[PDB]
């Protein structure tokens, strides 16, 4: 005769079986949009600066040289017009940024949660985690609690918010969502990133162009995925499935990438070479990772890398040895979107799937069975998810 | 090698147990039948009388002994803003908590290293946790950086989430221990009152209810599935973890970081809020384990106020011996925010040692742990004791 339920027998009945994996993904941007072509003459127009310049000719080649087409931006000249403060390189901003993306982080994660959740099929009811991510702002509760409840989500769904995570956290949310799925059976977990440059959005300033990389590079969207273990194959569509995920930080890479939420709101600084110490690195990465799975050929697998800037995609393609087709997902992204810094990756699985799809490629990763996903980020930090692809029809 | 092959041998096997626990505190301590006094002293609102009259009160009711404060005249004196009511002053408390949140984070963490007695270079996971201030990279990466660990260690940060976060921290180090074989999970939550603190206004009192119950603290834990029982300890473990919304409870607790710092909004009567939902708690817990008798049980709940645990108390009929961890930890250092519950169940193992107690938790097999914040969210934890050997 048995015992009361033991912590094992409990332990044994909560866990999933297989791997995670992404079974929908969504995404959503602000309607307002900007051509790159137009930017210069833009931001120097509406940040009053029309007398620099010599800057506004730096930042001309920095937009050109950015492979970016266009952007979307909640921030339109009206916002700007009644937030001048804004406008200014270090004014103080915080309060007008916060009221702003307070609102509008959580809503546009809406826009793309309800585009996942669609694709997927399933009642709301079924969804048993959120994990929500952005960089932009900070409140209590948090985003993760407003989405929940502009979704109608159950009271009881487990929520974990990300704050101020940065460029690298795509990858990290999908780490977190891997965990959640496959340790627990049933779990289906809604994870979303959502960003949006409100927050760093500042005028031009001569000592500090690294400041004004970000202003030609940052845009804003969200993205939002369904992740679970054990799919039910009569009712969902496995899109991706995730293997491993790391994370680790760079040698000699001390604040290459910083990152401060003060009064003038979020600042960027850049100190090294990333794109040289990011190519100098991803090698090891790559073998850290697949090596135990047997795979050294780093073209016979497919790639979606965060696009921080058109540099690190270049040399690491160079450093690696890529065929020009490895990265024309992540250049889609980066030309349509810009650096949308952690719901990029996501842009990117998506683009990917979808243009397996509608170009008959065998599988969801163009053909190929496994893929790597990289993040980069403030730490210097990389985040690396191996993926494998599914057979598409 | 298939997806399936790799799955099978990349999960761990048994439920995630705590293995250490170490606590740090600012080295300045204030007695709180001191506190009424200095506090209106230091921010210069002696002339305040009906409003100094008030907070004596709060500080009388709070049944706190004592609170430690990285915080001192000394620092305050150096920033007025801050001693202000509402000035601008989140610069200088970010200068103050984006160095010393990793700092005293690192004391709780050695404390936890030393107890478990594996090499450093054996954490594979270090999730932190904070409500004060933010930085990036956060204090995830400086924490790693000051003790040394793997280069590849994986971080989470968890930022701004308030005093329901100690549950949360123990929710996620349990996912992490359990789905992944040989997994060591440093997990810390580090607070520190310099983001909060202001001084008083007659037209805000929720506001001064803050400044007589939040104080600094971290504890740190180490928790692992598949422990080694011959070298590592089991102190506690984790069955199952969960997190809700409370009805009704809309802008109970709210908090805004602002260009005056992080503020706290009360709207709703948060310990009726509370005390009115936990039995359901309580049985969305238990009730699949076969569990009904809530005096049968041990307890950890995060000491929001005192009115929650007495509330709490009277609503579920509990002994008076169930919230004695609880309220010790409540007197002896205050409301730490997310750190409460990492001491309480240090105290709660001790304290059953030293009375010789069958199991770490007071002699009774099974416990729950309560997180208690803004939403109104309530993280439940269910735990399991360890014979005491």
């Amino acid at each position: 005769m048995a015992a009361a339920v033991t912590v094992e027998e409990v332990r044994r009945a909560q866990r999933a079986e297989g791997p995670a994996t992404v079974l929908a993904i969504g995404t959503a941007t602000p309607a307002n949009c900007v051509y790159q072509a137009d930017y210069p003459d833009y931001y120097f127009r509406i940040t009053k600066s029309e007398h620099m310049v010599e800057l506004k000719e730096k930042f001309k080649r920095m937009c050109d040289k950015s492979q970016i087409r266009k952007r979307y931006m909640h921030l339109t000249e009206e916002i700007l017009q009644e937030n001048p403060n804004m406008c200014a390189y270090m004014a103080p901003s915080l309060d007008a940024r916060q009221d702003i993306v307070v609102v509008e982080v959580p809503k546009l994660g809406k826009a793309a949660a309800q585009k996942a959740i669609k694709e997927w099929g399933q009642p709301r009811s079924r969804i048993t985690h959120l994990v929500f991510c952005t960089t932009s702002g900070v409140d209590m509760p948090g985003a993760d609690y407003q989405l929940a409840k502009m979704l109608g989500l159950r009271p009881n769904v487990s929520r974990l918010m990300m704050y101020q995570q940065g460029c690298f956290a795509g990858g990290t949310v999908l780490r977190v969502a891997k965990d959640l799925a496959e340790n627990n059976r049933g779990a289906r977990v809604l994870a979303v990133c959502s960003e949006i440059t409100a927050v760093t959005f500042r005028g031009p300033s001569e000592s500090h162009l690294d400041s004004m990389v970000g202003q030609a590079l940052f845009g804003d969207g969200a993205a939002a995925v369904i992740v679970g273990s054990d799919p039910d194959e009569a009712v969902e569509r496995p899109l991706f499935q995730m293997v491993s995920a790391s994370q680790t930080i760079l040698p000699d890479s001390e604040g290459a990438i910083d990152g401060h939420l003060r009064e003038v709101g979020l600042t960027f600084h850049l100190l090294k070479d990333v794109p040289g110490l990011i190519s100098k690195n991803i090698e090891r990465a790559l073998g850290d990772a697949f090596t135990p799975l047997g795979i050294s050929d780093w073209n016979s697998i497919f790639w979606v890398a965060h696009p921080g800037g058109p540099a690190i995609l270049d040399q690491v393609e160079a450093k690696v040895g890529l065929d020009k087709e490895r990265m024309r997902a992540t250049r889609h992204v980066l030309s349509e979107y810009g650096n949308m810094s952690s719901a990029c990756v996501l842009f990117i699985l998506d683009e990917m799937r979808k243009r397996s799809a509608e170009d008959g490629h065998a599988t969801t990763g163009e053909g190929m069975d496994w893929g790597v996903l990289f993040g980069f980020g403030p730490g210097l930090t990389v985040e690396t998810v191996v993926l494998h692809s599914v057979p598409i029809t």
